[PDB]
């Protein structure tokens, strides 16, 4: 009844469970001995990459050029009213350059309506004020919330609710914009809601200019002289982040614009951010996982007026750094989260979801659907895992798999997921190697291992099937994607999600789907178990199903060929290309 | 020399509003085709032996009763997903009433409740420093203070600011004048926790705080329950109360909105996504209250006035300046303030009466009849909505070439998902409150329309009233009179297909269901008007008003077993209604078959 090591050590460490210097280091040593086991390669072969008979003159539409490549996202295709652009200015009382950056923010020169609210956090100089004060130059609306510390969060969220149209940008008070500030923006969200946008920030003395003179001469801040925006060599050395895998880290929240439709889809600003900062990192990284994109933007040029780290607890992907198991503490937010369909593995589950707790990296989850199991799975399910920390399943009826998949996914809170069927079990070490290659080249989105066939009892039934080297074109013939997978949790958010419609092939599916939005990396070694088990009906609805993934991946659009079967024989999946 | 034209009605009502303009000569030759095009009437059905209820119908068997009003929120609250309760947003409209405003922020204070609340004061460009009153009590309430530049009366502007910057899932509305008693938060959450698909109104009370402050109510939150009424421009009272009182707090009111003063009012943010916001095209005349009250529930949202929610209405300034809505209301709430009008002097109208619905798929040869003949009908207030299924023969470009640019029919293309994707689509389209149903390839008579409405009127709580029918060939050729079932019981309809075409039906009844079931290739119509039979009375009227084109003659064996099935599916999922103790199977398994019989479990 009790629970696995490492979690176990974990509280300890974070003092809320009591444990002597015996306990503690026997619990340790426990832990080390359960998670010693590495590893076994699998055995290689002289295969070639391409497959032989793969079309000469068919193409694989080619992929981004990195996590972050709003281009190719552009040329991206399938399947819309551009009203205005709400300038939310946080402003915490700085009266003078306020209305400095309001007067610069007159002389905008775009085609857009753009309203702007200020959002007071509570200052104590009347900013009221001076906004009453420009009525007439400006569509502006003011926001005020009470005085309670430092809520950059809590203001940014009030004047983002506040904001009218589908469009919003975030602006400090002394950020004063260039002419074609909200013209760059809009022009760059019109072509596509899909990608934040960063602007570039230089720095000035404000101190010999009040508002008036920028008033009648709207140009002048063109001009004062000057400190450099660390970021912008970093801008133009990733072609303005289209290269960036980390482009989150250059979200300063002090002038970007992006689609409203961003903070229902990733969240706010978190207003747990009083004492820190890097909320614009965390709010970005959210923003980055679920799908959206980043550019700096040249025009969106700005001049900070001068004044007269845990993020480890929220950004798994690229700030948490690895910690000793004896310094080891749960995460807020976990790095690997492993999703588990399950349905009637009464037998099974436990021994599964044991084989994930038991690993290598202990910064992880798991994330269980019972989808209407029949057996007691949801009983055992709740005796076992009810109050643990690491581990959440939540009920429904029976949809199938990929919805059992789906609902699995969406219940993930991590950056790295990993897929772990409720009837297999994973090797103490599965998630760490698949780790070290994501670690490696930031720009993948899937890298998998290989596997081993088990006995529904545990008896070794044979090594599963292995080809060493990936290539998109030897997945779009044939399932090589091998288990144990483990994709980011950005590109699955680039995709359609789990196919609720096919009773199987649910998988060849999803990293065919997978394939499309980034570099996957194979690793050859036996790092997962998978038990084998009266049809020929059943097993003819399965051969279309192989078909029909395949060519449902058209979704690149060709249509010059199709993914035909040499023979109408249950087993075989010999293909051939058929042109139209 | 030829060319075409668009129907009468629409070229005499555009005419009439000075929008277009006629000679006598061709304006008198469309009217009188006008009166001749829809001079017919409906052809009375013959009633057979009248049946009631089927004898085979259960005698151990009951479905759930029927509400006992369109706005019976007691019988919504019983039916077959936790929310998060998280808080309670009181948006404040305010505009130079300083002094008012801080009694009616005093009395926040004194709120006794379990919930968090937030207070939102949204001025309307006030001159008087409204920012200094809300830093007056920034120590006391979780204030807010949003504020828009000063463009004449922006009441409904002013409203939807506020309620853009309110935080919480549920939302309340408070003029700067109404001064809540202290259980008004708690009389309201209690509520809204309970039910969210339920706005809630709040009763007031007239008095003058003239001679008091606002640190006078802080120091003794009881004295606002004390302060004797006055008489208004013996006291004044709350014209609802009445009312309120005499419809089980609107319960039994089938024209709720007509009471939802913005001036104290409570519900849900959610509906704000579904009935829309504050019509900002309103003016110092008023009417906005009703109106976005009209959206609420055609969208199927129930109103209930709270006793508990009572506040105090604080007489104006007096250095302050010192009939019938109908005609405020007359356009956008179609509803009950809109009465018919003779062609003559017919014009149309911001929100048409009826919306007429059309799933079209391959109907190149009867869409323009079909539409002619929804435009052709007695009744002038009237739109038609198209949602053309991806169709693969020119039915577009027809719609295109015939009504890119009418004013009365509206439509829509998508790529083909089945009649029941369609019929979604299609109503989601229509922007009436009566609906009625059109296949693409029938045709309604010049009266059918006008018969369904004056039921409708007779019987507010009506969810439904259905004609009967006669079947055409694939040219008008009069094939049978079609199917007729002389009376309505919701028993017979569960037991067998008995809502004929034409049907109509409320927009409301129609939200307070789950839509069209798209994932049956047919069975479509059962299993709709069988979603609706549970929320509201039907009415059926025996007559013909509508032509059936019969066509199936092709039906490949296979589509006709499905036909079977489908067909005893909807009548199961009607198990949404609770009943477990029993099963409704089919007699014989002979696809054309329709017998049952009921099996116990
Ligand atoms: O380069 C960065 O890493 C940072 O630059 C800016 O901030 P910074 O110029 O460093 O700080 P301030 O200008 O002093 O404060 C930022 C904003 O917080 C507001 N603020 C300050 C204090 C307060 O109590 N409330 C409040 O809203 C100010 O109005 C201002 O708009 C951005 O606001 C940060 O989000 C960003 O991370
Ligand atoms: O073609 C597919 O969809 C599947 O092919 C193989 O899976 P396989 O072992 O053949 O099939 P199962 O083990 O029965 O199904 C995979 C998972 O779905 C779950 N499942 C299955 C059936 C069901 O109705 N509901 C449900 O949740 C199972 O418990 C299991 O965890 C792959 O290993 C799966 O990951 C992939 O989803
Ligand atoms: O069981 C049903 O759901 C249908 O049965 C009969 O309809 P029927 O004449 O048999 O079928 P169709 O005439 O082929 O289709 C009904 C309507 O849906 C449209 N439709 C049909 C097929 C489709 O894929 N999409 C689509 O929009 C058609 O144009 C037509 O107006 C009834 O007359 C319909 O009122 C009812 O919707
Ligand atoms: O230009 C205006 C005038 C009034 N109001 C608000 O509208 C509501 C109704 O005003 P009033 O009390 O005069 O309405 P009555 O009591 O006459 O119905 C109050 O919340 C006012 O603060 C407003 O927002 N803008
Ligand atoms: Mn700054
Ligand atoms: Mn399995
Ligand atoms: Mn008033
Ligand atoms: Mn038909």
């Amino acid at each position: 009844i009790d629970i696995d090591a490492a979690t176990k050590i974990m509280c300890s460490n974070a003092k809320a469970i009591s444990l002597n210097e015996v306990e503690k280091n026997e619990i340790i040593s426990k832990y080390r001995e359960i998670t010693a086991k590495k590893s076994e390669r699998a055995e290689l072969k002289e295969v070639e990459p391409i497959p032989l008979d793969w079309p000469s003159d068919l193409t694989l539409p080619p992929l981004p050029e990195s996590t972050n490549d709003y281009v190719w996202a552009g040329k991206r295709k399938e399947l819309l009213i551009i009203d205005g652009l709400s300038i939310v200015i946080p402003t915490y009382n700085r009266a003078k350059i306020l209305a400095i950056t309001l007067a610069c923010l007159c002389n905008q020169k775009t085609i857009y309506d753009y309203e702007v609210i200020v959002a007071d956090d509570g200052s104590k100089e009347n900013i009221e004020e001076i906004v009453r004060e420009f009525e007439s130059l400006l569509n502006i609306k003011y926001v005020r919330q009470k005085d309670y510390g430092y809520q950059l969060c809590a203001v940014r969220n009030l004047g983002l609710r506040a904001a009218k149209y589908n469009y919003v940008a975030i602006l400090d008070c002394d950020m004063a914009p260039n002419p074609l500030w909200v013209q760059s923006y809009m022009e760059l969200l019109a072509v596509d809601d899909n990608v934040a946008l960063i602007g570039p920030r230089k720095y000035i003395d404000t101190s010999k200019h009040t508002y008036l003179d920028f008033l009648s001469q709207k140009s002048l801040i063109n001009e004062i002289p000057e400190s450099v925006d660390w970021r912008i060599e970093h801008f133009k050395n990733t072609d303005n982040l289209r290269l960036c895998n980390t482009p989150f880290r250059f979200f300063s929240g002090g002038n970007v614009a992006f689609a409203k439709k961003w903070l229902f889809r990733a969240g706010w600003f978190d207003e747990e951010f009083t004492h820190w900062g890097g909320e614009d990192n965390e709010f970005g990284y959210r923003l980055y996982r679920e799908g959206c994109y980043f550019r700096s933007v040249e025009g969106a040029m700005a001049y900070h007026q001068e004044p007269p780290q845990l993020l480890q607890q929220k950004v798994p992907y690229f700030y948490r750094k690895k910690e000793k198991i004896e310094s080891a503490t749960l995460k807020r937010v976990p790095l690997v989260s492993i999703y588990i369909p399950a349905y009637n593995c009464s037998k099974y589950i436990v021994r599964c979801v044991e084989s994930a707790l038991n690993q290598t990296i202990t910064d992880l989850e798991v994330c269980i659907c019972d989808d209407g199991s029949t057996d007691d799975t949801l009983r055992i399910l709740q005796e076992h895992y009810a109050n643990h920390p690491r581990v959440r399943f939540i009920s429904q009826k029976n949809k199938g798999i990929g919805s059992a998949s789906n609902t699995a996914v969406r219940l993930c809170r991590g950056f790295y997921i990993g897929q772990l069927d409720s009837d297999d079990f994973l090797e103490p070490d599965a998630v760490e190697l698949c780790l070290d290659e994501f670690r490696k080249d930031l720009s993948l989105a899937c890298v998998y291992t290989t596997n081993r066939n088990i006995d529904r009892e545990g008896n070794l039934i044979s090594n599963g099937y292995n080809w060493p080297i990936y290539s998109r074109e030897k997945l779009t013939s044939a399932m090589i994607c091998h288990h144990f997978r483990m994709f980011t949790a950005r590109a699955w958010n680039l995709t359609e999600g789990f196919n609720e419609s096919i009773s199987n092939a649910v998988d060849y599916d999803m990293y065919l789907k997978l394939s499309e939005v980034g570099p996957f990396k194979h690793i050859n070694k036996i790092c997962y178990n998978r038990v084998l088990h009266s049809i020929k009906k059943l097993d003819i609805q399965k051969e279309n199903h192989f078909k029909v993934v395949n060519e449902s991946l058209s979704r690149l659009g060709i249509k010059k060929y199709k993914y035909s079967p040499l023979t109408n024989l249950n087993e075989c999946r010999k293909y051939t290309w058929e042109k139209i």
